[PDB]
């Protein structure tokens, strides 16, 4: 039941606004990955406001959910979803008082994922490890997901490495919506993906990024 | 040690844009107030994507500092901060799971202050009140302000009426950050400001909205 349209190979382009703390800025990005490998990479640009006063680190997740390989036949929310495609909204927050939503719309244009997204990050510690740039990137990751009472309802925490040794914690909730009608999706059940965020390059004070994403949607698998 | 550039009788003007759960809109306001009073009244409209499918009152908070009566005393950090103005960032997390951000900024152009603000409000939950359009406005609160590393915090709760006669809680978390050079400010202690939010008149399913506030800054009142 996926669509025919997303192909072994796919592209994708995005464009990214938004403010941290009272920091405007827009990114751009293109990218390219294997939808039913789980895995993806994209090149990033900061186009306005950088370089960022902020660690890019928090900006990760909001640059690709057609990118996981479903396994085990469960039913794929966002393969099935295309044409038409679907939204994402999210809220991340850390534990030293930062919040980051991000609201997203996924189309499908001329073969090409397009990726429109749209950042709030407030009260962020103006003395703390994101806005003094103290960040080395992402541990793994899972994500559980089921039905909500209309769309598919993700929940995550993650943990961000600290220069030092330290982590920073947080957590994630998202609603993911289809623009499919209904009767033309099978659902899922509760189901886990495990997930790798890992930073390729930086270049030019982090206004140039290249990352890599592998995704594998699973059940438990633990005797 | 305010402006003079805040007068006893001032005009605002307002553009607002944003997305709730997967909804997009945008807002435009007129209004006036009398900062030195407390009080103020803005005339909004909704002029793109009307009418919204969720209770106009998430909206309410997001539409003024300068228009607070520092009594007693208090350094007012937003007169202040003029002709550079300030800027507002802001969680509101309610207890259904629904959460709105906004960030602001405000700025003084010929007389007339100028509000510029963006909404990001995620995972309000589809049956709730707010997106079953089933409330009845705010009752009176109180925001506790305080220096933060930089700029001021504030926090309050605040209580949504609901269709039935019950209530939906909120938290709120925000940061004041003034354009004004620090050493050119007199910051406050802590204090709190007590305020009531009602509406004169509103038309057309929420599309347009007549919107009140009394705001008043104090210490404790109890002897």
């Amino acid at each position: 039941e996926d669509s025919e349209l997303i192909s072994e190979n796919m592209h994708m382009k995005l464009y990214m606004e938004g403010t941290v703390n009272d920091h405007h800025f827009k990114c751009t990005s293109e990218g390219e990955g294997k939808p039913y490998e789980g895995t993806q990479t994209m090149k990033i640009k900061v186009v306005e406001g950088g370089p960022l006063p902020f660690a890019f680190d928090i900006l990760a997740t909001s640059f690709s959910k057609t990118f996981i390989n479903h396994t085990q036949g469960i039913p794929d929310f966002f393969k099935q979803s295309f044409p038409e495609g679907f939204t994402w909204e999210r809220i991340t927050t850390y534990e030293d008082g930062g919040v980051l939503t991000a609201t997203q719309d996924t189309s499908l244009q001329n073969g090409c994922l397009i990726y429109n997204v749209k950042i709030n990050g407030v009260n962020f510690p103006s003395n703390g490890p994101v806005m003094q740039k103290k960040t080395l990137g992402w541990e793994a990751s899972t994500e559980m997901l089921y039905p909500a009472d209309s769309g598919l309802r993700g929940h995550s925490q993650m943990a961000l490495k600290l220069v030092g040794g330290g982590y920073l914690h947080c957590s994630l909730k998202t609603t993911y919506r289809s623009k499919k009608p209904a009767k033309n999706l099978k659902m899922p059940g509760f189901y886990f993906v495990d997930r790798k965020l890992e930073r390729i390059k930086e270049a030019d004070k982090e206004t140039y990024v290249e990352q890599h994403e592998m995704a594998v949607a699973r059940y438990c698998d633990l005797p």
